[PDB]
């Protein structure tokens, strides 16, 4: 196979969540990473993209992200489908959406549009604001806007950040459309989306139909859903299926696995799954005895959240090296368990076999929204303890870890903080293996029980562009904070 990593992941997903294939996860061929002729790596919609400069003067990343949002929407002929985490898009994010919608309306197109947010008056106000800003272009648009909560007790609601146009183009990643955190600030959050086209955009459209089908079903229950539409328009549970081809056109040669999760409160189990996991044991992840742990001790939860298993399978597929860039690997407990045991066990299995692991997280000084640990020791201790189970003791665990781990906090320039004195915040949900296959999406590696979505792309060419444009500049500046770095013999943990 040309695609050993996807092959492995796909075999896992089909055992975990067979009934969700097509809708919540899906393998496709024939896609394209959607970069420009001039800078073919600029499918990689990183922000801010001001490497080396503690003042972030030239934000080539941000500029390209907003331009690409506008360009994709402006090319719509039928549908625009947006999900994010509340608040609703504002600032220049909202401006980009408005500009795109006006452009499409001026090219003669009549559009259906869905905008869905997860959250803990807002929707109708956002609809009205958008409608006002569109002017005459609003006459062309059938709009649905909604906020939703699927479980109050599991803190479950939409967390995906997706923009799909005509079922053909898709932008997704970790970026919320929040002007204060990303744009109008001298300490912008560092994050990444990707832009693709092809059948894998269809996959995202079918994922969004899954969420909207639940949302429209629950639209009269105020505790669950707040819905607003333009004119006399109804809720559109299946806009994608109804408006776009099931057979999405091919655009390139890139193979992709789309994968998401349904969180808690949409669907409790995949009734088709016969998955029978070995559930790891004995860790110190559950800080309190009362907590129900969906991440580590709920088989049914896995079957409706294939993304957790997909990310653990991506790690397990690595033959040489794994790079992980996250806000955090660990969650705040309560209400969540501190870590995903199976993920740390998969990383430990890899280091024990000499596969190199790099983890870069957000500076704990953020705490200090954008960090959930006090110290990198909270990561290294856990990896060491899980390594001890398979290397025969704590000493052999520490040696394996020091010979195979790079663990650090993020910086984007030579300075320990931004020039304005605020720590760098990082929010990527990024995993790359073997300079071959990578995940970009909204699903954090720390325990979380939300509706999420992302893509796993197997393309050494694209993975090399990801190295040059993101992971290499990240390590260049971030390596100075490392507590463990096998490449320089640092072992302070
Ligand atoms: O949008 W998210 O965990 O990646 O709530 O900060």
């Amino acid at each position: 196979s040309a695609t050993p990593h996807l092959d492995a992941v796909e075999q896992t997903l089909r055992q975990v969540s067979p009934g969700l294939e097509g809708d919540v996860w899906e393998r496709t061929s024939g896609n394209k990473l959607d970069g420009s002729a001039a800078d073919p790596s600029d499918w990689l919609l990183q922000t801010p993209g001001c490497w080396g400069d503690d003042k972030c003067a030239d934000r080539v990343g941000t500029k390209r992200l907003l331009a690409k949002m506008t360009e994709n929407i402006g090319n719509a002929t039928r549908t625009v489908d947006i999900s994010t985490l509340a608040p609703f898009p504002n600032g220049a994010f909202q401006d980009a959406i408005v500009a795109g919608l006006k452009e499409s309306a001026a090219k003669g197109n009549k559009l259906k549009v869905r905008i869905l947010v997860g959250a803990a008056v807002i929707p109708s106000k956002y609809r009205d604001e958008l409608t006002a800003k569109l002017g005459k272009a609003a006459e062309n648009i059938t709009l649905n806007v909604a906020s939703m909560t699927t479980s109050k007790t599991a803190f479950s609601w939409n967390h995906s950040k997706i923009l799909v146009v005509d079922g053909q183009s898709a932008l997704t990643g970790g970026i919320n459309s929040w002007k204060d955190d990303y744009l109008d600030t001298t300490h912008p959050v560092s994050d990444v989306d990707l832009a693709l086209t092809g059948p894998a955009a269809g996959s995202a459209g079918r994922y969004l139909d899954t969420l909207w089908t639940w949302t429209c079903q629950n639209k009269s229950n105020i505790a669950s859903v707040w819905f607003a539409a333009s004119g006399n328009a109804g809720c559109m549970p299946t806009m994608h299926k109804d408006t776009n081809p099931k057979a999405s056109p091919a655009t390139g040669n890139v193979p992709v696995i789309a994968v998401g999760g349904l969180g808690v409160g949409i669907k409790d189990v995949d009734p088709k799954s016969t998955f029978r996991p070995d559930l790891p044991t004995a860790s110190d992840t559950k800080c309190v005895v009362g907590l129900h742990d969906n991440t580590n001790a709920d088989r049914d939860y896995d079957t409706v959240n294939p993304e957790e298993s997909a990310l653990r399978a991506l790690v397990a597929s690595a033959k040489g090296h794994i790079e992980i860039s996250q806000q955090d690997l660990n969650a705040t407990c309560p209400p969540l368990p501190r870590y995903d045991i199976r993920l740390y066990d998969a990383l430990a299995a890899k280091m024990a076999a000499g596969v190199k692991v790099r983890i870069v997280v957000s500076d704990p000084a953020n705490r200090g929204g954008y960090s959930q640990i006090k110290s990198l020791s909270e990561i290294s201790d856990t990896l060491r303890n899980r390594l001890a189970n398979i290397t025969g003791g704590q000493q052999a665990a520490k040696t394996a870890m020091c010979s195979n781990l790079q663990l650090a906090t993020f910086r984007s320039s030579p300075n320990g903080k931004w020039a304005d004195g605020h720590p760098y915040a990082q929010h990527h949900k990024l995993v790359s293996v073997d300079s071959s296959t990578f995940y970009i999406g909204s699903k954090n590696l720390y325990p979380s029980w939300l509706q999420d979505f992302g893509y796993i792309v197997e393309s050494p060419e694209a993975a090399k562009q990801l190295d040059a444009k993101l992971l290499d500049p990240q390590w260049k500046y971030s390596q100075e904070t490392a507590t463990v770095d096998y490449a320089r013999g640092i072992c302070n943990a």
